[PDB]
Formats: C-alpha cells, sequence, structure tokens
C-alpha cells in the first residue's frame, strides 16, 4: 500500500555507462567516482512524439529522475546537499540530454514533432 504521487506514464530508455564528465577538480571527480554507485545509471521522461523542445525535456527529466530517487528514500533517512544534488544533476543531465539525442532518433524517423 504505497501509491505514486501521480506520474502520467513516463518511461525509461536504456542504461548506459558513466558519461565522460570533466570537473577539473580532483575532489569533485573523487566525489563522483565514490558516489558512482549511489546515483542512477538511467533517466525517466515522457515520449519524444509528445515533445517540441529539449530545454523543457531536460528540466522535466532531471526533475522526475531525481524525484523518483530523492523523494522516495528521503523518508528512510537519505538527506543530501547541493554538492550531492549537483553531482547527481551533472550525471542525470548529461545522461538525459545525450539519451534524448539518441532515443529521439530511435523514436523519430519522420514525425517532425
Amino acid at each position: 500500500g504505497s501509491v505514486v504521487g501521480g506520474l502520467g506514464g513516463y518511461m525509461l530508455g536504456s542504461a548506459m555507462s558513466r558519461p565522460m564528465i570533466h570537473f577539473g577538480n580532483d575532489w569533485e571527480d573523487r566525489y563522483y567516482r565514490e558516489n558512482m554507485n549511489r546515483y542512477p545509471n538511467q533517466v525517466y521522461y515522457r515520449p519524444v512524439d509528445q515533445y517540441n523542445n529539449q530545454n523543457n525535456f531536460v528540466h522535466d527529466c532531471v526533475n522526475i529522475t531525481i524525484k523518483q530517487h530523492t523523494v522516495t528514500t528521503t523518508t528512510k533517512g537519505e538527506n543530501f546537499t547541493e554538492t550531492d544534488v549537483k553531482m547527481m544533476e551533472r550525471v542525470v543531465e548529461q545522461m538525459c540530454v545525450t539519451q534524448y539525442q539518441k532515443e529521439s532518433q530511435a523514436y523519430y524517423e519522420g514525425r517532425s514533432s
């Protein structure tokens, strides 16, 4: 007995490896490589055939992907900070953006949506 807050049938594409991110700080990439096993390897979005812009798509994808992890286990004792939210964001954004550039094509051969 635990319903969801009411997602509208967002779906999940693929799992892909760690994107080639470059922080220029040892402590930053060192936080990433540790928490490499904390963060998701996957991203959640509505279908490309119901979109018309990427900047909206990124915002919603980052929202929902983080939401479905943060505001899921926070209630079990998982509190994080901007450092964590920015680390996961940099991963979730880089995933979901590159994923949209891939998955749109696999969705869309003509649509013009």
